[PDB]
């Protein structure tokens, strides 16, 4: 029974004993056990003493009121299997390691604030590459649950991780760097026979592991099971304190790290430039890894940033406000050398991202199967989504108010899906997909310059409004992009006192023949459904059926007189051969509704328009109904369409 | 006992025994006095050494607890039953965490809140400088108007009214934002916000901004309010958990029971969790019973809400988005990009499932209401979005809109076996996308916009009722296109309501499938003269003797199919007959324009046989051999 | 004081009064006490005239407990909150009571008993031992049921157990499996000799006095949460450690499962087990798992079954399992079985190398919904559905061994909602048992797209598939053809198979199918494959579908009443039993209007024929007129 007021006078003391019971009084105080078993001090579960050591005892969690300071702090989590509360405001000095099967939690007074002297990295959570891999004995086909290596070449030991690569190009996007395959698994089985040890792989493999392409395989140094739990890294107020950092939670060959919560601030002057690397957290070669609701401010860089070949990331819920991206999978320079993987399975869910310098939610030229699910961009100074990979897909997204498009491909990239997004009053378009096709399902754009601009693909339902200068701008990025196949069909893109409905860009090379346009409301546009420019002849329409151009004057019956009728209502046609506009005529359907023995085969001719000056009336255009038959006394239904 | 102990000295070590008691320090500093974690006794006061959580089990009292909780950076584990008898405030940066076995029972002497959240309003506005658009990033004021500290809150207003829905009130505009920048020259003080602005603010609507107390970061985890049986003992509530000017507050699990008794009449007011002016605050997986009023309830400028895999019971509705009444002065506020996603609501007094005439950015995701006693689900503010939600046996409409309310979107919703209708837009327009309506009395109710997609079945009456709320509103131009509305024994595909003074015209009819329907295909109704019917492009009306082959002797063939018209003049009926498509196969020099007439249909006497219906394929040419291949649609 | 146990525990003096310290492992504060208490040798000791318990505040842990069989006592309790701080080693079933939390730190783990299989953890109510008719009949909606006063005592905040003779209506329940549902108490009245009970949810069936509608009470386990389980670890199989149910639940109520890793039921790679679930939820209501990840499993990852219901799944990922999910039937072979599963979620999930069908369903169960789901390199399907109406948002499904996506004998329309097939060997959608919904869909790299007998193909897109993107067809002959509808498809040809094959072998009549809007670019003449046919049968309806992207829309100028169009016209007017015959829709509309007008018409359709190769640039058709003076000027536009 051993009582001390302060740390000093109990460390000085030195005729502990092992059955004693010790107490500390004050902001660090605990009941402490006296031991000679060499113990690794930090200042605040251990303390050296003479004669041996004391440990705090204790069940649960540490807290940092427990600790001297930060280099305590670094000591403790240094070690694996740590629980440490953060209760106290901390001043950083270096970087925190963080090990395999430990948690950093954060109560809400809690903070790492970063050293104003130098710009550092404030989490770590680092792995490593493995030093030395083997080839495979044999190829090993995507979707292989087994690769095989010669007997003794490679220690695989269960439940740990291998690092497969070859020389094969990543294959997700255009890959202009040249980065190569690599993924992690995890081992799950293992057995040898014939010489060949078989290792049985929680996961499929996702690429074609080929002999030819020097398919190998190392074993990795992973940190496992890390939890953060509302981490919050830097206060408001920093920049009048100069107090920034460079990477604020850096992950390398980490699985299973869990980021809940928290607040990422200050690594950049609120409003100021972008600086490069300068990312909230990062992700490379990470598996199994995920971020759920944390809020980032004032970042140099990307919110969260997925590289290397992360597999299984997945970003829920968070919040990101003035940052260069709130999301960004990368790519990696091959400018000094070899590097590879890329992002495998992705999911931004629910996201929301606010003044973005560059775009809201993005990826580089390399990833696989990249969804973003009900996210939303406002205000970004760029695109609100930029897919530079190929076919990523878009669930529910919505993009507001984005000085350049809502959503948009970049050079060289593929089809970009996207499926009930929402684009409002971003500058120059809702969706640019001219770059190399994209598919717009039931997608809606309003007040923009041009709804979407696309060179191929599908734009099928949806619903456009409030677009200056089309709802559809078929064009390219650039003249040499190839044009391909367009379908518009079942669109609502009705006049609203804008633009009109569909704009050819003879300019690029646009054949207006590869449009096909089925069964859409152009209500209201009349002759001006259409705009064309840079057409040196009048070009070939698309293929127009069953679209509606007018809402009145658009179904009657007839009755034939001596063989014809002449019908008011809203025909419509162009006529001339301006080499900006189309020839067309409305579609009329005609059905007999009475059944003379007079009747012929019936036509529709004599289409005119009413031009009176200054204000047309279409209600007095006009078509003859004529038969082949000149005794022909029929009713006739007319319906017309475009 | 302890505190009525006469000498306690500083260095003197100290314990207090009682399974729920521990270790204690003296102290002669000023301090709040909870009876838990701190105690006046003579010449001081005594403080309980711990780290982590509080627990209520170290409390002497209630009073107590609320003490402790009247400060910040509270961490409060509730372990017992506790007996409440005045309100529990929370404030900032603060956690409430019950236990397995943690309850608050509320006051039974006096009806009265549970919890509050409670920040303030700004004690003095001042202009804004500049007009501030929607989309800005930055504001400003005159240099020295008001002090800006970044990390804190500002709350803007003019006197623009709230433009999410008709606000038949006129509440007006107003925003929370939080400083994250601040610049001064040349005698403006400019501000950079967290978020944007999503009004204009002008000078011509005195714009103005002043500084909330807000409280931020509380967590409320597993909130157990009142407990079954309460009704037995006469125990109520108002509102169990009131936020008010609160950031960052979040509501995980617990239950919240009993401000009503089981299946009585509601109660104004009384809802279980309401968010005024809240922003970045959720209620994630609460379940709600016996509720008077809400179950959640958010209104005034409350920004970036959240309801997640809430189960609500008994409730009046289970979400609503409020309006203000402006009878006794201005209001300011609506909601502003809220989210519901995987909710369930059972037997609710009114809608499941609710918004007011204000609110903008409101969306419902995967939600389900069963049983609601009015409607499913309830937009009374434009354009609510509805993803894959789901209604049962409401009784009234599965989904619905309101007077005046414009153009709710419904994106493959599914509504089964409620009373009237599955979707209800008859209002103002809806857009009623891939969706399904099963077993009402008409699928639809519809004055303009789109039914694109989906499949109706077993509605009585029709699949799609083209109709208004009053005569007076609007019809609109609507879109029919790619629908299966079969016969199945029950209803008629599509009914034109002339009471109401629809023109068929305005409605066009694209590539549906309307199989068996017959001749009565439409329903009509209150027409005087007969109308004119919706253009018709290649729907679907028979399944058999709808292609073939025919070949022409001396330009002529009789074709036995299933084609169909209406030829009379009835007041409530159409006139109309199949679309033909024909086809040439063979090429003789004799090839003429081809037409089809003398359309006829059986009329045998039980049942009439549509495979002896007829139709004649004539060529203008008078030789015409032709084999001509023909389809039938409407 | 005392410093070990054997110390501290053998003391023979202790009193009431008594200030008491353990040092060292498990220690801490104690006091001494004569009331019988339940041993635990971790937070309760015997001791020489009565017990010593614990003092703390907060949740037990298991660093306190002297073994194993001290944790099951402790937790045989309810209101129990545990930590697992240590490594357990399992020699029996650990049960855990109502108002529980057992959560485990990363280093905390249960090991199974090596020596013999057996369940980890139960959580287990219990059925009514008695039942009482309902007093009237209670229709599917009610919220209030009925029964004859004083025949059971209903109490506020507790269940019933409704069941009938009627039987379940999920699905083609060939067991003959019959009604229940679980319901909370939350009002009750009394009045005119009859006692009406309130329920927190309404009745999903019509209980009838006519199908012997009866209620008892159950016992619950409710409010249990289950925070990061770690059961078995990896390098098991070398251990020959094995167990049968990880987690086996019934008659639970509120259960939350968050986290964890469960593995190694069975050899990694192995047979599969009969009965060696991972985590079993029987007459669960209100229970979910979410985020979980299972590995070497010999049964189900999650098995749900009897009356679940309100049950979900999110965010799991399983490895070398049987199904990742499945809802059960219930064998009725010894005896009548009561229960389906009704509204059931699973939601962002994942399945690797399962060894039947990564998502599954049984021939019952109600309102059950995959939402952006994933099965990769699955042995069978990626998803089965064997109950009626399943729906399907957004999920994916990769190598499969067979299909994709289907149903099995006897099930009706399943509904797929812009799902994604990739690479499965036999086909992404296999809907030919019962009709489908296959909507805004894709299917890529398999023998064919979509293998359907009726309902609709609506929208999406198909690639890379040998045979046919649309196959026609039933599981068997004897199975009923319905109408199906084509529309909005992109079909096109890539250099693999046709756009829609119709299978005549099992009587498919292709006038059946309409077929409107598609994108069948590229096909030609070989749009359609057909086989089986003996007597070549009549098309399908067919309304502006696309099929050349070129020579497809022009502007002709009649001489003489006659024009000769260079076009991509297309159309078969042979007789062979295994083709249509068919043309091209050309579109013509008038652009000029002389006197001379008259009605128009195709004719003369002629088109190359050369070998190996036909060119269709020297394709033609001519447009004739009625009048022989016509000089119009007319659009021509190319459809099929």
């Amino acid at each position: 029974e051993r009582v001390f007021s302060d740390l000093a006078s109990m460390v000085a003391y030195p005729n502990f004993q092992v059955q004693d019971k010790i107490t500390l009084l004050g902001s660090a105080g605990g009941d402490f056990t006296f031991t000679t078993t060499a113990s690794v001090v930090d200042n605040g579960t251990v303390f050296a003493v003479p004669g041996g050591y004391l440990l705090r005892k204790f069940v649960g969690p540490a807290y940092s009121s427990w600790f001297s300071n930060w280099t305590g702090i670094v000591t403790f989590m240094s070690a694996p299997n740590r629980h440490l509360v953060v209760d106290t405001v901390l001043q950083a000095t270096s970087v925190l390691n963080i090990k395999s099967n430990s948690t950093l939690e954060f109560t809400d007074t809690g903070r790492i604030l970063p050293d104003a002297a130098v710009a550092r990295q404030v989490l770590n959570i680092t792995g490593s590459a493995p030093s030395v891999f083997v080839p495979l004995a044999a190829d090993a086909a995507a979707g292989s649950k087994v690769i095989t290596v010669a007997a003794g070449a490679l220690s695989a030991v269960k439940g740990t991780y291998l690092y497969l690569r070859s020389n094969k190009l990543c294959d997700g996007g255009p890959n202009t760097y040249g980065v190569k395959i690599s993924q992690i698994r995890k081992v799950v089985g293992v057995s040898t026979s014939g010489g060949v040890t078989s290792i049985r792989l929680d996961k499929t493999l996702h690429y074609n592991y080929y002999l030819s392409d020097a398919a190998e395989v190392g074993i990795p140094t992973m940190v496992e099971n890390v939890t953060l739990v509302s981490p919050y890294i830097n206060e408001f107020g920093y920049d009048d304190l100069n107090r920034f950092f460079t990477i604020g939670i850096s992950a390398n060959f980490a699985a299973d790290l869990h980021i809940q919560d928290g607040v990422i601030i200050g690594n950049k002057r609120p409003g100021a430039s972008d600086i490069e690397g300068r990312s909230a957290i990062k992700f490379n070669n990470c598996v199994d890894s995920t971020v759920k609701g944390t809020c980032f401010y004032n970042i140099g860089w990307y919110g969260v940033e997925v590289l290397g070949c992360s597999e299984d990331t997945e970003v829920h819920d968070i919040h990101a406000m003035d940052v260069r991206h709130a999301i960004s999978l990368n790519w990696q320079s091959t400018a000094d050398g070899d590097k590879w993987g890329e992002p495998i399975e992705f999911l931004g869910v629910n996201c929301e991202a606010y003044s973005t310098t560059q775009a809201g939610f993005d990826t580089h030229d390399i990833g696989k199967r990249v969804k973003f699910v009900r996210c939303v961009s406002y205000d970004s100074a760029a695109a609100g989504f930029q897919a530079r990979t190929n076919g990523v897909e878009y669930l529910n997204c919505r993009a507001y108010r984005a000085a350049m498009d809502g959503f948009a491909s970049n050079t060289g990239v593929a089809f970009p899906i996207y499926r009930e997004c929402l684009a409002y009053d971003n500058v120059r378009s809702g969706f640019n997909c001219s770059y190399g096709g994209g598919y717009v399902y039931d997608c809606e754009a309003h007040g923009s310059q041009n709804g979407v601009r696309i060179n191929g693909g599908r734009v099928k339902g949806g619903r456009y409004t409030r677009n200056s200068s089309s709802h559809i701008f078929v064009t390219k990025d650039v003249a040499e992009t190839a044009q391909t196949s367009l379908e518009i069909d079942g669109v609502s893109m009705r006049y609203d006192g804008t633009g009109r409905a569909v704009y050819f860009h003879g300019t690029v090379g646009i054949d207006p023949t590869l449009v096909s346009m089925s069964n859409n409301d152009m209500t209201g546009h009349g002759l001006f459904w259409a705009l064309l420019s840079g057409y040196t002849v009048q070009p070939t329409p698309p293929r127009m059926s069953r679209n509606l151009l007018d809402d009145t004057g658009i179904r009657g019956v007839a009755t034939l007189v001596a063989g014809e009728a002449t019908v008011n209502a809203r025909v419509r046609g162009n006529f001339g051969s301006v080499a900006n506009s189309f020839k067309w005529v409305s579609e009329v359907k005609l059905t007999r509704l009475t059944f003379p023995s007079s009747a012929g085969a019936l036509t529709v001719t004599s289409v005119a328009q009413n031009q009176d000056v200054p204000t047309p009336n279409p209600d007095l255009n006009s078509f003859v109904i004529r038969s082949s038959n000149a005794a022909d006394v029929s009713q006739v239904a007319w319906e017309v369409y475009l």
